[PDB]
């Protein structure tokens, strides 16, 4: 490809919307590299690509002094004041040099700036397409792994999936396809940073959203959650369509569903249970396993109650470390006591 030069600009100013006259700079600069790099490194160059014609035109600088100490940068006044404009000492003069063998290297730089120029087009198109991904949960793939982090990729971006963000408990190595959560994407003075997490609570919801079609679609909502990551979480839905069962759509045929979304989660515990505006039934169903038997509403203010269940159910309605009985209080919103009935 002989110069072609203005061909490209025109044609990329079209097609990618990159000014070219944010472009020649660039690469009038670049050329004087190029030319610096390729010929000598004598003369002082400037290069100038004609805007009608993208035709490379090179002059050589001089100062035109009153001596003739370095001939390849100074010049008379009487050398200069003939061939260059009416000078004075202290001023520009600008040789033309006709200089084939350039044509070659040109092109390769020019190459270079034009790409370098669409990489940098490329990321703020990236930052377009992953905020669109901003809450949502996709699959990664873990490049490597470190002591605080590892690197992660999507797509054709990178980020760190910092090891204060993953599953506490779990173990990621490299190779690893990991899903994970979108917080946000951020524009970094180096490229978009996507920021993800396996962590926060939305990430249990992002799994559902990908391994239940009718809580992507909005037939199965999701009320409301409550996640200690690495323990345990709760998580009540409802069907905003009477014609499918909430959690039937959430475990799913013969189970697959929650067994992904389980298998995911590594040992955290997942608990789905049925919403319902009924408060008294909220926590009932909040209290996974344990059947209760009444709840006593004692303060329909301070939303406090307390919860009979039978003597044998009394340490599975609190669970190990009372976890059951915190995360159906954090899912509820109510302050609840576990107690056996009729025995104290």
């Amino acid at each position: 490809m002989n110069i072609g030069l203005l061909e490209a600009l025109d044609q990329l100013e079209e097609e990618k919307g990159i000014s070219k006259e944010e472009v020649i700079p660039i690469l009038e600069k670049a050329l004087v590299s190029a030319y610096r790099k390729n010929f000598g490194n004598s003369k002082n160059v400037e290069v100038v690509i004609d805007r009608n014609t993208g035709n490379i035109k090179v002059y050589q600088l001089l100062e035109v002094v009153e001596e003739v100490e370095d001939p390849a940068t100074q010049i008379s006044l009487e050398e200069a004041k003939k061939i260059d404009p009416l000078a004075e000492v202290g001023s520009i003069v600008k040789k033309e040099l006709n200089v084939k063998n350039f044509g070659r290297i040109a092109a390769q730089t020019a190459k270079q700036v034009l790409i370098q120029r669409i990489r940098e087009l490329e990321k703020e198109k990236q930052f377009e397409k992953y905020s669109e991904l901003k809450g949502t949960v996709t699959t990664a793939e873990v490049i490597r792994v470190m002591g605080e982090w590892a690197d992660i990729r999507i797509g054709k971006l990178e980020t760190r999936l910092p090891k204060k963000e993953w599953i506490p408990g779990e173990e990621i190595k490299a190779g690893d396809l990991v899903k994970v959560y979108i917080i946000d994407v951020v524009k970094t003075t180096k490229g978009p940073k996507i920021l993800v997490s396996r962590r926060v609570p939305e990430f249990v919801i992002g799994l559902m959203k990908l391994e239940i079609p009718e809580v992507e679609n909005g037939i199965v909502e999701i009320k409301a959650i409550a996640r200690e990551p690495g323990v345990r979480t709760k998580v009540a839905v409802a069907s905003n369509d009477p014609n499918v069962d909430p959690i039937g759509a959430c475990i799913g045929e013969g189970g697959s569903r929650i067994a992904a979304i389980l298998k995911e989660l590594k040992g955290e515990k997942l608990d789905v249970l049925k919403w319902s505006d009924d408060p008294k039934q909220l926590i009932a169903n909040a209290l996974a396993p344990a059947t209760v038997i009444e709840v006593e509403i004692l303060d329909k203010e301070n939303k406090a109650a307390r919860v009979l269940v039978p003597p044998t159910q009394l340490s599975l309605a609190i669970g190990k470390g009372g976890q059951n009985a915190r995360l159906a209080a954090k899912l509820t919103g109510w302050k609840i006591d576990i107690k056996p009935i009729m025995n104290l």
